[PDB]
């Protein structure tokens, strides 16, 4: 019936990037922090999921102070493969012809590296982000390989520390990656037993997280992607929605009920839907914190216009959508594609779940994903967490009503 236990003595740590100037009145390890003391311990092996690599200014042709993070963790990483440790790169295909000096330097050094062909296998990207160490811990979250990622975006993301077993689920996942980078590759009809596993959403890895029991499993997409026993990243994230019974929290950076990018135009309504049943149904109250800045996609306004109509005193539907808008300053408005909050993360009264997706229809049936799904008895915990981090960006003064004035919320904004 009910698959083995795991005995490792697991711990989670919240970790964020909190951009140079984002100040939040009266704490967790930084991106950066968690990141190079994963490389500091590292002994055997390094698997890295990654859509991107810029982590030099020279990557950016920017001269910014503030890239120095992101050159540090370079050249950590490329002491890896010289003292014994196993580096595998995978890394999403770009469209064209791009330049790729952070990954030459890398293959100079010893590591692995593959670009996958999403496009070619499933007209989607490898967009996830997550990293695994000697079969033990690992990040999954929002912050790309990318020095923006660690001072200049705001991100979210977990460190799962001494948890062997689901580690080791993960590395599964990158296997589909490392095993489709190959030429010749295509999509098996059937996966190999190598790749399954027993943990999903029917039966999920009883672990004991920082001392106490939790179901935790990894949930994985696109659905090509995904072994019998892999739960597929839509499935996870609607079943915390149904689950709910008293609040949905969310914070992504877009959200956009379509199949974003489709030539005819393709209404996709699966997490929309979810939302507005929740709030019907069962009186959840649902906060969507949706990310803008100048490169948001201007018709999310209506579908989330069309969202907050549902508040009604008597129904007991309580949907309230704000936008999260990171300021830039002169000098910051000149670092190309920063000033914005990357978090991708769902809590409930009852589950949480961190993704490496944005909420639209592509990145669940093309694209490369995964989300990590934790649920937890008792009051405080990782959930716990998560709601106050929901909370304090939620009551931010870098959050906005979708009636507020273009100029107050101190950036570009194609939204307001
Ligand atoms: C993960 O496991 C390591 C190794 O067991 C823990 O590190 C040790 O913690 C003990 C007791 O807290 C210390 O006395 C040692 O100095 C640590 N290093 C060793 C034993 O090599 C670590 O605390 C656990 N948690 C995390 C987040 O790393
Ligand atoms: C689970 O355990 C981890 C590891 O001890 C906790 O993370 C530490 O939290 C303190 C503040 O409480 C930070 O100053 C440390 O830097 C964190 N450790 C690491 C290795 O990052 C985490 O808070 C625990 N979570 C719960 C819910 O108890």
């Amino acid at each position: 019936q009910r698959p083995a236990p795991c005995y490792d003595p697991c711990e989670a740590v919240l970790v964020e990037s909190i951009p140079e100037g984002l100040d939040f009145p009266n704490g967790n390890p930084s991106t950066s922090q968690a990141w190079l003391g994963l490389l500091a311990g590292a002994h055997s092996s390094l698997d890295i999921a990654s859509f991107y690599w810029t982590l030099t200014n020279n990557d950016t042709h920017t001269q910014e102070p503030s890239a120095q993070q992101g050159e540090e963790v370079l050249r950590q990483l490329q002491t890896l493969a010289p003292k014994g440790v196993n580096v595998r790169i995978a890394v999403s295909k770009p469209s064209g012809p791009q330049p790729q000096a952070d990954l030459q330097a890398l293959l100079q050094s010893g590591a692995q590296v593959r670009m996958v062909d999403m496009q070619k296998l499933t007209h989607g990207v490898l967009h996830t982000k997550f990293w695994v160490v000697d079969q033990t811990h690992f990040y999954l979250g929002s912050a790309n390989m990318d020095w923006r990622s660690l001072t200049q975006v705001k991100e979210l993301g977990v460190v799962m520390y001494n948890c062997s077993c689901l580690a080791r689920d993960l590395t599964k996942i990158f296997e589909a990656y490392w095993f489709l980078g190959q030429a010749g590759s295509s999509i098996p009809s059937t996966w190999p037993r190598f790749y399954d596993t027993r943990y999903n959403q029917e039966t999920p890895m009883e672990i004991c997280l920082n001392g106490t029991p939790a179901l935790a499993y990894l949930a994985s997409a696109p659905p090509p992607l995904c072994p019998s026993g892999r739960t597929p990243d839509l499935k996870a994230l609607l079943n915390v929605v149904d689950n709910a019974r008293s609040f949905i929290y969310v914070a992504v950076m877009n959200y956009l009920p379509t199949l974003e990018f489709s030539h005819p135009h393709r209404f996709w309504p699966a997490i929309d839907d979810g939302l507005r049943r929740a709030t019907y149904e069962r009186g959840v109250k649902v906060r969507l914190l949706i990310s803008c800045w100048g490169h948001s996609e201007p018709s999310m306004r209506a579908f989330l216009l069309s969202l907050a109509a549902l508040r009604d005193n008597h129904t007991h539907s309580d949907i309230q959508v704000k936008l999260f808008v990171v300021p830039a300053d002169e000098a910051q408005a000149r670092i190309p594609y920063a000033r914005v909050n990357h978090n991708k993360y769902m809590v409930t009264e009852r589950a949480t779940y961190i993704g490496t997706s944005n909420w639209s229809g592509n990145y669940f049936t093309e694209t490369a994903g995964t989300s990590l799904l934790v649920t937890q008895n008792g009051r405080g915990g990782l959930r716990s967490q998560l709601e106050a981090i929901f909370l304090r960006d939620w009551d931010s003064p870098y959050s906005h009503d979708l009636d507020t004035s273009a100029d107050s919320v101190g950036n570009a904004c194609r939204l307001l």
